[PDB]
């Protein structure tokens, strides 16, 4: 099929109803160009360390691989992917590999934009919205038939907050020791490790505070040591519900041995009806030190 720039890829994957997960056989959405022979990633994946092309500079969207590992994929995930004008060649043909549950594949639909992308709330076919359930059409967009909390606050003392989305390669835990005080948020998965909010009324909302730890010099094998620089953290906002990230803070990889308090003042652009928050750690879970968060705020001061 032939593909524009600001078009948009669809789909909805389930691989077999596992939290376990494993390294044997992951589900890669990749792409090709000469039809059959070549086979690229759709997304390498744009990470702190990485400077080819599309991912250089001051204009860089840090950016997970298009590669989806068996136990991050409990229920149905809808996956949307802006086609960079990077791959923006001849007509592309998809394939999504796995090389072992069969994964569940759904609703593959490849579209020019919808208006703003349907705000990450319906699917896109052929140019306009197909809104989700609680969402309406409205001004060629899916709008929330509720409007959205605002402010949030998990100690991580028991039951995770219900304005946490998906957490992924993560769960309240201890692996890294204490960090403000109590039970954390503790990421030990081996494929994605995110903390991803749903979307949030930030308006109002001044200040993103957090706890972070990044590994341990002395904590041991819950808590390892870094070792490269895409092990640390990136925290990004989404005014789209996940299909477009901004960053709002890099964390280095080295300088959260010890826990330690970030308070973010919220730039303009983060401030909405309805923006999401993520803590993404770029490398693999497999090959990447533990982290933990602890009394995340989200907060009109
Ligand atoms: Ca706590
Ligand atoms: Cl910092
Ligand atoms: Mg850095």
């Amino acid at each position: 099929l032939t593909l524009k720039p600001g078009y948009v890829l669809q789909f909805k994957l389930n691989i077999g109803c596992t939290s376990q997960f494993s390294s044997t056989a992951p589900v890669l959405l990749q792409y090709s160009h000469d039809a059959g022979m070549s086979w690229f990633l759709v997304k390498e994946g744009c990470f702190p360390a990485s400077a080819g092309k599309g991912c250089e500079g001051n204009s860089r969207e840090l950016s997970e691989p298009t590669v989806y590992y068996t136990g991050d994929f409990e229920e149905w995930t809808r996956i949307t992917i802006a086609i960079p004008r990077s791959l923006a060649s001849s007509k592309t043909r998809f394939r999504w590999i796995q090389e072992v549950p069969p994964f569940g594949l759904d609703g593959v639909y490849i579209s020019e934009p919808c208006p703003s992308y349907c705000s990450g709330h319906g699917d896109c076919i052929s140019g306009v919205c197909f809104c989700d359930l609680g969402y309406t059409a409205a001004q060629g967009t899916c709008v929330s038939n509720t409007p959205n909390h605002s402010e949030m606050f998990d100690r991580f003392e028991g039951k995770l907050s219900p304005l946490w989305y998906k957490i992924t390669g993560g769960q309240v835990g201890t692996g890294c020791g204490t960090l403000n005080d109590g039970r954390s948020l503790y990421f030990n998965g081996l494929g994605k490790r995110e903390a991803r909010t749903v979307p949030l009324d930030t308006r109002n909302i001044r200040l993103v505070q957090f706890y972070i730890q990044i590994g341990s010099k002395t904590s041991g094998i819950t808590c390892i040591k870094p070792r490269a620089r895409n092990e640390g953290l990136v925290v990004q906002y989404s005014n789209d519900n996940g299909i477009l990230w901004h960053l709002l803070r890099e964390l280095d990889f080295m300088s959260f041995l010890e826990p330690q308090i970030i308070s973010i003042d919220l730039p303009r652009e983060a401030k909405t009806p309805a923006t999401a928050f993520r803590w993404w750690q770029p490398q693999h879970g497999k090959h990447s030190a533990q982290w933990a968060l602890d009394d995340v705020l989200i907060s009109r001061l």
